[PDB]
């Protein structure tokens, strides 16, 4: 087994905040978006997204470590909505 945080993978460049600025049901869609795109690694315990970080920080964690290490390796450097995003593990102690 592992400590938690080998279970949780930071995503960001998942947004900008002025995506919410006119329509809030935009930060749900991307909130579902990421939902459906990280259930393909693992099965996804919890998914937050930082609405107001200016670096569109989301965090993901998973059941279990080696599915955030396959959504660590598969989801760094893919498109999505037109951002080219950055998926890194965390460390336990950064918060967003
Ligand atoms: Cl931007
Ligand atoms: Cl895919
Ligand atoms: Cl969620
Ligand atoms: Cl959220
Ligand atoms: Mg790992």
């Amino acid at each position: 087994g592992s400590m938690r945080h080998e279970r949780v993978v930071i995503i960001k460049n998942m947004f900008h905040p002025m995506d919410f600025e006119d329509d809030p049901l935009v930060l749900n869609e991307i909130r579902e978006d990421l939902r459906v795109e990280c259930s393909k690694f693992g099965q996804i315990r919890k998914l937050l997204l930082f609405d107001r970080h200016p670096d569109g920080v989301a965090s993901v964690s998973f059941r279990d470590p080696e599915e955030a290490d396959y959504c660590i390796q598969t989801l760094d450097g893919r498109w999505f909505g037109g951002r080219q995003i950055t998926a890194q593990a965390w460390d336990g102690t950064t918060d967003y």
